[PDB]
């Protein structure tokens, strides 16, 4: 009643063959970040946490040097290495001025083959829908895309948060992401700010009007169109986009 | 509020040890061309402005002799000798019929050594991404490369401007180049016409399919793959391609 066993994987595409005993509250929320350790967390594609992610004042901090998607130095996106299917995630997030990050969900670790048969690790964001994290006032991406669909709590490049009720940079915002049987809801500061349905025609259409369309990015389209793969499941994680950001009170409720 | 100090260098690879006071507007655009002088400007690789660059009717003008890439007489590319990193450039350009120029950004002044240890000044474009300037209706290059990737506002030979909304020759076009933490956007006539991201595998992949691939041109590969050198910064400038072209309303906003 106090704890639940949560399986996790240790390296790229590995079985979840170990478990953590993690606290669960009266309402079924599992605390997945203990404020002290990266137990069950690892870099996307890796068997360790990149050193640019640290733990400070009971937060996961990304320590950013400003190269956008470059993921220079010892970076990369971070996942909690337990695949969820139907779940509700709540967490606090705070971005630096001009900052950019993101909360991924239903992520898969994807590789492609190069021309000579070597592996290429593909970005998490071409399998995983992204809840944007952004300083909506100073980062230029805020003004790109359509209808502010690149502002915080948007489904990135697809659906804007309405209302756009983000608190400004350097302040704690609350996120929610619920996926239940294909229904997806994003929450920002305790309001629902968009909703959508996976694996439907409307899903497909949103993808085709995005940077992940079949003609702009064929592999992304394919992965995202059948989001979560054959089993409709994947990781939560957070983005290395080069900028200081903090995450705390990271909690997940398993739905069924 | 009305001006800001802008450092600039006087000669090849020199420190920016002198400063101009340049007007800034309320949006933080710095006017880098004052309509009247070449202050802060110099030939790429030079300590003076080549005499084929003149000021006429409030514009910076290239006076061309028609030798294409030859750069014959007292020509050469022109830089504003202040390195920028995160910035948004806006300027207007007009071409002669059949004309060709370009707008470089993140440029470095590069030399190599010959076989006897002498210096060879390398072209601006082995380091600097090129926003194509072109009479897309009359210059043959327009129909080359791939999917109109040598038309105006393209990332030259690499990404086409879409939509291709150039005005005809002899008419003013508006350009925009924004580099923010590696994200690059080109604008033409107030539409955003391409977006990419420096220092990614996607960037490497574009280079590898280009004339500056590692196999074809290793030095250019190395410089552009790490565009902007170890500090990811470099010059704005414009191209001598042998043809009359006019540039005006040149403003840069520094972003952080
Ligand atoms: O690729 C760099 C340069 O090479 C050639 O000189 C092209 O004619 C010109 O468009 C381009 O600016
Ligand atoms: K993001
Ligand atoms: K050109």
């Amino acid at each position: 009643a106090n704890e639940v066993a949560v399986s996790y994987s240790k390296s790229l595409k590995a079985a979840e063959m170990d478990s953590l005993q993690l606290p669960v509250d009266a309402d079924g929320y599992i605390t997945i970040f203990d404020g002290k350790t990266f137990n069950g967390w690892r870099g996307y594609g890796k068997d360790r946490v990149p050193s640019k992610w640290t733990i400070e004042d009971g937060c996961i901090k990304f320590n950013g040097s400003g190269g956008g998607e470059a993921q220079d130095g010892d970076g990369g996106d971070l996942i909690f290495a337990h695949k969820f299917k139907n779940f509700e995630l709540e967490m606090e997030w705070k971005v630096s001025k001009g900052g950019n990050s993101g909360i991924f969900y239903l992520a898969q670790e994807v590789t492609s083959k190069d021309k000579d048969g070597n592996d290429v690790l593909e970005p998490i964001y071409i399998s995983a829908p992204e809840y944007q994290v952004l300083d909506n006032d100073n980062h230029p991406d805020a003004k790109l895309g359509k209808d502010n669909n690149r502002q915080s709590a948007s489904l990135y490049d697809m659906i804007p948060a309405v209302p756009q009720n983000a608190k400004p940079f350097g302040e704690w915002n609350k996120a929610k992401i619920m996926v239940y049987k294909g229904t997806v809801v994003h929450g920002q500061n305790d309001e629902n700010v968009l909703e959508y349905h996976l694996w439907t025609k409307q899903w497909t259409d949103l993808l085709q009007a995005s940077k992940f369309s079949q003609d702009k990015w064929p592999l992304a389209f394919e992965l995202l169109n059948n989001c979560g793969g054959e089993n409709h499941e994947g990781f939560i994680g957070m983005q290395d986009h080069g900028d200081d950001v903090w995450f705390r009170n990271i909690r997940v409720k398993v739905l069924d």
